[PDB]
């Protein structure tokens, strides 16, 4: 009869054993309760189905070849335009897009493999938007412009600016308008480690390294200000980054 085959974005799709005199294979699949169909030149699950909502919009899943990648759309009820768009991909990463009466992108949520979260919101015609990032404990508030996402702590006179650029490369920049001389903080970015490092009266305090693991920690340095000293702390509340900047 048929096959049972699991599908990234927490679906599932039954093929049929056998082929058809076309040499096709059948796919259903019931996603949140509405019931989908199509036909596939693979015999794998991979392919399109499609189906219509209680409300005649259009719904079509499509199923990459080597069922790595599943994309769940939702159209208007002619299904011309799109409303929104589901995409999980072999890096089990989920784009989830909701599209204008026009069919252009006004928001789009990306969660990452570990959980973390980029939420694009308002999205104009010229890409810019409201822009947060949900890390595990806590959030970080910005914008997001064609060029890139600007998501920014402020602490007294000092305002930290994490970057995401279009492409997706990190980059920080600290500025304090503080006048002292004594108190200032201003800071260094490396990238090659993802690393800023803050100085304080011409000796470096903290390193706050922005990890590959979506996280964020903090060490201090010696008195000196040339050695770190203890270990890396991770950050798990907005508090704490606030603690790192004063």
């Amino acid at each position: 009869n048929s096959v049972s085959v699991d599908l990234p974005g927490s679906m599932k799709v039954l093929v049929s054993k056998s082929s058809n005199a076309d040499g096709k294979y059948d796919l259903i699949a019931t996603v949140d309760a509405l019931e989908l169909s199509g036909t596939s030149d693979k015999n794998n699950g991979s392919g399109v189905l499609e189906g219509v909502k209680a409300d005649a919009s259009k719904v079509k899943l499509t199923i990459s070849d080597d069922l790595g990648q599943t994309t769940l759309e939702v159209f208007k009820s002619d299904g011309s335009t799109l409303v929104s768009k589901k995409v999980t991909s072999k890096d089990k990463v989920l784009g989830d897009v909701k599209f204008n009466e026009k069919g252009e992108v006004s928001e789009k949520i990306i969660t990452r493999a570990d959980g973390t979260r980029l939420e694009y919101t308002g999205i104009k015609s010229d890409g810019s938007g409201k822009a947060k990032e949900v890390l595990k404990g806590y959030v970080l508030e910005g914008t997001l412009t064609a060029e890139k996402t600007t998501l920014v702590v402020k602490e007294g006179t000092v305002t930290l600016s994490k970057n995401i650029s279009k492409s997706g490369a990190v980059s920080v920049e600290l500025n304090d308008t503080d006048s002292s001389a004594a108190t200032k903080k201003t800071a260094a970015w490396n990238s090659g480690t993802s690393t800023l490092t803050i100085t304080v009266n011409s000796k470096k305090t903290k390193d706050l390294v922005f990890t590959s693991s979506n996280t964020i920690t903090v060490q201090q340095y010696d008195s000196n200000g040339t050695s770190l000293e203890g270990s890396a702390v991770e950050i798990t509340k907005l508090d704490e980054i606030k603690n790192a900047l004063k």
